[PDB]
DNA sequence: GGGGGAAGGATTC
DNA sequence: CACGGAATCCTTCCCCC
């Protein structure tokens, strides 16, 4: 089996890039303003240009601004990057009909038929990254190898704007010298987990008794790590169906009031219903991200499909449930929408 | 003992 | 100071054969 992996490059600011083309060069940040205080929030993504210098995803706009005050900050327009990228999935999708679309932005192919040998294969990335820089100016790196995990990595080690290939023997070398931190699937709670089990590297996996390592990582993490470690990783290319919708959103201050909380719960509704198309979900969970950032939930599924006015006032009782059973000041709330007809 | 949901939480990207 | 949005996974609870 041969994984072509295809993941577009910093590639909200990127968008933003193609979309004025006058930004190219300089720092640019997207962000998504909290609307609290003055820019309040946080950096979605940045182009290689801030990231350098210490500006990227997950760092508070008041941080990059201090490291960066003159880049570019613009504000995250979700719908026009889902449209670009839309278009970019279904030029691959050109490459192949045994297609992984795995977020806005990484697509998995299995390219095994439409050639043989690594040699074809790294041609193939080349039309790809030619064929979308060409048609959507959009420059992306490609990662190839035997599955899908190594064809990530193979992105990972590549980007941006390469293409790389990691075949039968590199496999093997990253196996024992690949620092797991950098395994796909595992954060900063798994590696820390794993290192102190004495696991800094796929294959100490395979030193430790499994029941130990199910105990600490779980049994599904656990057979994943072993399983890549023998080198027996081969997990199929498909793309996973939207199993759920859902919107949340940040308050002006925290709060504990409903009368207080439900417009904003109101709109998440809103928006989670326009996304929907005609979907209709039969499970509602109200989220709320509570003042020491911490997330609790209250769902319920139902019988039959929840229509608007169903899920305007189930809503509110789950909301209900939060503030009655966890006592901290709400920061952010919302909804999603899951288990479709 | 264990299938099968459902619920709330944990993690990752 | 720290936004979002969604998928897996986990563990717990529950009904019940
Ligand atoms: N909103 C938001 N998006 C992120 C963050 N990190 C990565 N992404 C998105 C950017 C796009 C996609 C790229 O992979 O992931 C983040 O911290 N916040
Ligand atoms: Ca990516
Ligand atoms: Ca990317
Ligand atoms: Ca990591």
């Amino acid at each position: 089996m041969i994984v072509l992996f295809v993941d577009f490059d910093y590639f909200y600011a990127q968008v933003e890039e193609v979309l004025n083309p006058s930004l190219k060069g300089k720092p640019v940040v997207v962000c998504v303003f909290s609307g609290r205080f003055e820019d309040s929030g946080a950096v979605a993504t940045a182009n290689y240009e801030a990231r350098k210098f210490g500006v990227k995803a997950g760092i508070p706009i008041v941080e990059a601004k201090k490291i960066l005050p003159n880049a570019v900050y613009l504000p995250m327009r979700k719908e026009v990057y889902q449209q670009v990228s839309s278009r970019i999935m279904n030029l691959l999708r050109e490459y192949s009909e045994k297609i992984e679309i795995a977020s806005i932005d990484e697509a998995y192919l299995d390219i095994s038929d439409k050639v043989r040998d690594y040699r074809e294969a790294y041609n193939l990335g080349l039309e790809i990254k030619n064929k979308i820089l060409e048609k959507e100016k959009i420059t992306v790196t490609v990662g190839i190898s035997k599955n899908k995990v190594f064809a990530k990595i193979a992105a990972d080690m590549a980007k941006p704007n390469g293409i790389k290939v990691i075949d039968d023997e590199e496999v093997k070398r990253l196996i024992r010298e690949l620092d797991i931190a950098d395994v796909p699937g595992i954060g900063n709670i798994t590696a820390e987990k794993l290192k102190k089990l004495g696991i800094n590297k796929l294959v100490d996996t395979l030193s430790i008794e499994f029941d130990k390592l199910k105990g600490m990582i779980g049994e599904a993490k656990a057979k994943y790590l072993i399983s890549l470690a023998r080198d027996e990783y081969n997990e199929p290319i498909r793309t996973r169906v939207r199993k759920s919708i859902g919107r949340i959103v940040t308050m002006k201050r925290n709060s504990r009031n409903l009368e207080e909380i439900k417009p904003y719960l109101f709109r998440a509704i809103e928006e989670s219903y326009y996304k929907l198309d005609k979907r209709i979900p039969k499970a509602i969970h109200v989220v709320a991200v509570t003042e020491d950032l911490d997330i609790v939930s209250r769902g319920r599924t139902f019988p039959h499909g929840i229509s608007k006015e169903t899920a305007y006032s189930e809503s509110v009782k789950l909301l209900q449930k939060i503030l009655e059973e966890d006592e901290r000041k709400i920061r952010r709330i919302g909804v999603r929408f899951s288990k479709f007809i």
